[PDB]
């Protein structure tokens, strides 16, 4: 069974862990899928082929509400497709972040619907390992709307540190997972990480950078002393401590967590400051991976550049070339597709200069969204203590970010606008 044979692609939805996801529809009956293309020669698997099949058809047979549903699966020989279910409803921490009013009751709500998908799992012998708020889509952008766990099953059989792919991830992680030895109880651990993060807005594991991170994580002890936790229930404090308990043994199941008297009353008071932290920590998050993504399309487009200007040129020396223009580009790479992207540009080296300037207006605005939503006091700026935050959360080295502040603006008086932003990021990727 051919992919391409069944399905065509639509537009992109966003990155996914081992891929890139692309909003497909069925050839035939029309069914819109979200479709993951994991490439073999970047992720490379940590079982046997006969596993990865097991798994699969497992995995295909289970339904609960609260768990992606996964359609079909094939393979060629450079990816693999996980087809699935298309959940419009955005990331739950998206949602949250735009709400003016946050509660227990809000924070209950959706740890009970994280806690029935996980009990459904495990009964079935499957543990994710790579829970985090990333792996929790909503099936409507709204309150109360229900909340589907992405890639419940797929840790066991691919192999994860590109940085971009890396970020936003060691908040969550089970200790025992850092040191090999791990069952499904590591879905408590990051469930109860997550709990965390919904009542105050903070993690309960936190550093300057991705080590300092792990390091607490390791060590496994936080508290609940700050000022935002005296306005929270001791109930909640206790899920807490069963949930993130080190020894996996005498940690609470998923199914008791289900029955704590936390999820059973409140499930049947503002939390501004928390409301607020989480924004700055969402805010954070997404500005370090713009600042990622960025980084990586602007050498991918300068690379291809490269590679254009010498296929258009073997094929020409008139300096001139509609159809030998098409020809290049699927070297390069549906052509409907592709004429009409060439017709949206409209001499080769103009032609390659207007296509370039537009894919570089395109990465600098997505860039800009997320920067503009980083500075809520839409002061312009960002201070050098929020950059070493932000740098340190994309992991680009302390005296290397300075270096670079430094010959873009003597004068910066430890703030940044985004056009300097956006010039450090350019010359951290040597340009
Ligand atoms: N890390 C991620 N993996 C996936 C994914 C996609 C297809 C699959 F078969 C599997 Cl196993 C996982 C994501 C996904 C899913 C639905 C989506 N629906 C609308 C928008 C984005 C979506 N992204 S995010």
């Amino acid at each position: 069974a051919i992919f391409s044979d069944r399905y065509k692609g639509q537009r992109v939805l966003g990155k996914g862990s081992f891929g890139e996801v692309i909003l497909c529809k069925d050839k035939i009956t029309g069914q819109e899928c979200a479709v993951k293309v994991i490439s073999k020669r970047q992720v490379k698997q940590k079982t046997d082929k006969e596993s990865l099949l097991r798994e699969v058809q497992l995995l295909k047979q289970l339904d609960h509400p609260n768990i992606m549903k996964l359609y079909e699966f094939f393979e060629d020989k450079g990816y693999f497709y996980l087809v699935g279910e298309v959940y419009t409803g955005g990331e739950l921490f998206d949602e949250i972040i735009s709400r003016k009013r946050f509660s227990e009751v809000d924070a209950a709500r959706i740890i009970r619907q994280v806690l029935s998908g996980i009990t459904y799992m495990h009964k079935n012998k499957i543990v994710h390992r790579d829970l985090k708020p990333e792996n929790l889509l909503l099936e409507s952008k709204s309150k109360d709307a229900n909340i589907r766990i992405i890639d419940f099953g797929l840790s066991t059989h691919f192999e994860a540190k590109k940085m971009k792919d890396k970020i936003g991830t060691a908040y969550y992680i089970a200790p025992e997972v850092l040191h090999g030895t791990y069952d499904e109880k590591c879905d408590v651990w990051s469930t109860g990480v997550i709990l965390y993060i919904l009542l105050s807005g903070c993690p309960p594991f936190n550093g300057a950078n991705e080590y300092d991170i792990l390091k607490k994580v390791e060590k496994g002890k936080y508290t609940f002393e700050l000022p935002q936790w005296k306005k929270v229930s001791e109930s909640a404090k206790d899920l807490i401590r069963k949930m993130l308990t080190y020894v996996p043994s005498m940690r609470i199941s998923a199914r008791d967590a289900l029955d704590h008297e936390w999820i059973q009353t409140y499930t049947k008071p503002s939390l501004d400051n928390a409301i607020l932290n989480i924004r700055q920590f969402q805010g954070t998050q997404k500005l370090a991976q713009a600042a990622l993504l960025y980084m990586g399309s602007k050498l991918t487009s300068q690379d291809e550049t490269k590679e254009l200007t010498a296929i258009f040129h073997k094929m020409d020396g008139d300096g001139q070339l509609r159809a030998e223009l098409i020809e290049g580009y699927k070297e390069l790479m549906v052509e409907h597709e592709v004429d009409q992207v060439l017709d949206a540009v409209d001499e080769y080296s103009e032609f390659v200069t207007v296509a370039m300037d537009r894919k570089t207006l395109l990465s600098r605005e997505r860039l800009e969204r997320a920067f503009r939503m980083f500075d809520s006091d839409n002061s312009g700026k960002i201070s050098s203590t929020e950059l070493a935050t932000i740098f340190g959360v994309s992991d680009v080295d302390s005296e290397t970010w300075k270096s670079v502040l430094s010959e873009v603006d003597k004068n910066n008086d430890g703030e940044v606008d985004f056009d300097e932003f956006q010039q450090m990021l350019l010359k951290l990727c040597g340009n």
